[PDB]
DNA sequence: TGCACAGGATGTATATATCTGACACGTGCCTGGAGACTAGGGAGTAATCCCCTTGGCGGTTAAAACGCGGGGGACAGCGCGTACGTGCGTTTAAGCGGTGCTA
């Protein structure tokens, strides 16, 4: 979806669609690659009212 | 007899003045600004060709890092002996201003 990622294919810099794939392998074969499951928490007040 | 003071003597901190330096005001000349001529170095313009990261990636290696033993280097104490510090008496020549020459 990244818009910035569709101008890099665009692009057809062959490196960058490279770097694309690789990146895509990674996201496909393990999550924690791209992005570390984020350990969710309760949202925090600055102060109460 | 010895004291009080009438009459007189050197002195001097106080006070009035004379003996030296520095800054501002007056002359007057080598100027600083200005006018105009000047051109070629600076700056605006245009390639152009070459060198600098791409970007992380694994498979490696050489250097970096970390761990340990220990032994000897650093270093705080201190016994003591003397050679620099403080204080004379004493001498030199360094300082002061002066007179006459000159290079």
């Amino acid at each position: 979806s990244r818009a910035q990622t569709k101008a890099t294919l665009a692009s057809g810099n062959f490196m960058s669609i490279v770097n694309c794939l690789m990146q895509l392998r990674k996201v496909c074969n393990h999550p924690n690659l791209f992005e570390v499951r984020p350990i969710l928490t309760s949202f925090v007040l600055e102060h109460c009212v």
